[PDB]
């Protein structure tokens, strides 16, 4: 549960991502795959990537980065009212992709890392707080649907 002030910060920060959604999306996925290599194994179409240079050179990875952040952005712009948007993602990730909630924690922190990396000194304490809460909300609502499905 975020305040309107906090949602304001979230969407303000998001304007940064929207100026270059492919570049952010790319770096988030790279941060995830290199921080936590077991995550790479869940992608049959990226599992071939061995090196970060290959990751950096992958237009399909950038493409998927765009799909992911486009989805996340759509969800964030709902300011918490994202049941319709979130339900199919929870379902596909639990039932088809089999993504444990731990990996959603991983990519949450990765987003935080990328924002600091791409905008050093421009991602303030208040901004980090709001973004972090927003990603926790996202994660928590997915976790509820995972529990429903009995998915571990
Ligand atoms: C902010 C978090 C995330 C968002 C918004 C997101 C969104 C999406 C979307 C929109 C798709 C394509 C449609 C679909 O299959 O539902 C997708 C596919 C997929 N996602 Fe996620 N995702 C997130 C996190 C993750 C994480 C953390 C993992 C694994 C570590 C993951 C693994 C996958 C895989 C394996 C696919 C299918 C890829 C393919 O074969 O095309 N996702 N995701």
């Amino acid at each position: 549960g975020l305040s309107d002030g906090e949602w304001q910060q979230v969407l303000n920060v998001w304007g940064k991502v929207e100026a270059d959604i492919a570049g952010h999306g790319q770096e988030v996925l790279i941060r995830l795959f290199t921080g936590h290599p077991e995550t790479l194994e869940k992608f049959d179409k990226f599992k071939h990537l061995k090196t970060e240079a290959e990751m950096k050179a992958s237009e399909d990875l950038k493409k998927h980065g765009t799909v992911v952040l486009t989805a996340l952005g759509g969800i964030l712009k709902k300011k918490g009212h994202h049941e319709a948007e979130l339900k199919p993602l929870a379902q596909s990730h639990a039932t088809k992709h089999k993504i444990p909630i731990k990996y959603l924690e991983f990519i949450s922190d990765a987003i935080i890392h990328v924002l600091h990396s791409k905008h050093p000194g421009d991602f303030g304490a208040d901004a980090q707080g709001a973004m972090t809460k927003a990603l926790e909300l996202f994660r928590n609502d997915i976790a509820a649907k995972y529990k429903e499905l009995g998915f571990q």
